[PDB]
């Protein structure tokens, strides 16, 4: 129905869960015909077991053929399943770091500017630029872990993105000199964001 | 230490709950090693990078070349991990529908066999082949999402494993068949179960 379409999932449903939800729905769908299928195998064999050689080769050629048409379909579904969520991901961590640097901003201009409010938000966006850091660093390890092939092709990629992500971060920290009074007021305590508390984008 | 090794872990924890805290252990062991590798490249990277490009391609190629190593270390870990896991899940299964059948068989065999007795020991025992055949299913069809050509080499022998569960199973409702008037009475609170 493409009403239904539209609308979606309900907002309640986070990515993760549905994501999950639909992986299970799929496995349970195709369990079922990989069932059927070898289900009718065994019983052409269990008819057959006298046959000649090549008659008892040809129905084997038959079966194996279904399962090989169903076993691609499995596959391209898995990967549109998987580059759809990958690509929500992404957005997601891009979305939270670039409304956490927001928050920063906004702060940092406030009049009277407030240091609680500004160290606050600083957190906020320091972890935020870390949960993309740590996206990177695992999808790469998870990727080296179950496909070494498809690895190798990422390496460089990989590594220019966390150079990304560490500049990104000090020209962020770089915007407290935007109320320099407050910055001074801060001074040991983004000490601690960064070394103590681990935000740091080069810990 | 050694003897630790020999208890393994505590009975309280699952299999499944030590796998997933095991390859999780790994997975932080390992971001931080890619992660201090990384690093150490972008700085050569950057000492270097008003230098020739041969002095540069070079560097380049000797990182690369290093974390290939680490690659081939994570893949070849995973494999051990995921190994030792499967093994044991397919161990576990086995004991669990064997210890029914066991169940179900000693039921069968009293003197003289009770109705509620039989039933129950038949319920475990199908759920515990159930389980195996499910178990098999999945695996392959997760093969088959994930490595093409690994499906199409395994592709055989779960058409034979799926027939020796079939063929267990029915052997096993048999002997219900030895005894008529039990069978006849059971047949269809199991037929009921058989297609449930
Ligand atoms: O023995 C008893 O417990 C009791 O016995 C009697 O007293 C009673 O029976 S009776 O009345 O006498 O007949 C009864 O009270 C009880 O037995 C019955 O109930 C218990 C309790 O459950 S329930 O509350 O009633 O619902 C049942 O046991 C509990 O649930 C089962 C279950 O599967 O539902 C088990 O749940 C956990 O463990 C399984 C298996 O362990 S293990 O083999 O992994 O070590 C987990 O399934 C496996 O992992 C998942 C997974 O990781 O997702 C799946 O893996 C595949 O898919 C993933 C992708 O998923 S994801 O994206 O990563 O999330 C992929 O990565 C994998 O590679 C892939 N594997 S595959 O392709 O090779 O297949 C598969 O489902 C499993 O993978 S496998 O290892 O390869 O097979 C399951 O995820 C996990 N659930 S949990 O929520 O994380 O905890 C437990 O045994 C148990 O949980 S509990 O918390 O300890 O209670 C019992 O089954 C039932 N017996 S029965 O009804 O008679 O049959
Ligand atoms: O390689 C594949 O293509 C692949 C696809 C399939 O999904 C699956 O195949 S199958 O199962 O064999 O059939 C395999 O999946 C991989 C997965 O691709 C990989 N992702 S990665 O980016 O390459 O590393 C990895 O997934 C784990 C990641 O940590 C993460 O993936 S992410 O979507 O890219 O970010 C995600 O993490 C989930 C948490 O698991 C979830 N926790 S839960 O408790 O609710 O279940 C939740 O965490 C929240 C939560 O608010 C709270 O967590 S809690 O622990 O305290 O409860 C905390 O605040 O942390 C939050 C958080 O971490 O964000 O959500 C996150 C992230 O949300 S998101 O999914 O929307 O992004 O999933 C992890 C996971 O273990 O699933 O590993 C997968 C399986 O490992 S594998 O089998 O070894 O390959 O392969
Ligand atoms: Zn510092």
């Amino acid at each position: 129905d493409g009403v239904d379409i539209y609308f979606g999932m309900p907002g309640e449903i986070s990515e993760h869960e549905g994501f999950l939800r639909a992986k299970m729905d799929l496995e349970e769908r195709r369990m079922r015909q990989i069932n059927e299928v070898m289900r009718e195998w065994a019983m052409a064999d269990n008819q057959s077991k006298n046959l000649p050689k090549a008659d008892r080769q040809a129905l084997n050629e038959h079966f194996q053929s279904i399962l090989q048409t169903l076993e691609e379909q499995v596959s391209g579904e898995r990967q549109r399943l998987v580059e759809t969520h990958a690509t929500r991901v992404i957005a997601l961590i891009n979305d939270q770091r670039r409304a956490a640097l927001e928050g920063f901003l906004a702060a940092l201009q406030a009049d009277p500017p407030q240091a609680e409010r500004v160290l606050l938000a600083l957190r906020r966006y320091l972890r935020a630029e870390q949960k993309e850091q740590r996206h990177t660093l695992r999808h790469y390890q998870h990727v080296a872990a179950v496909d070494p092939e498809k690895a190798q092709q990422m390496r460089f990629q990989v590594h220019t993105h966390l150079q990304v992500i560490e500049e990104r971060v000090n020209q962020s920290l770089g915007l407290l000199d935007q109320n320099p009074h407050l910055a001074q007021e801060l001074r040991p305590q983004i000490q601690e964001l960064l070394h103590s508390e681990h935000l740091g984008p080069s810990e």
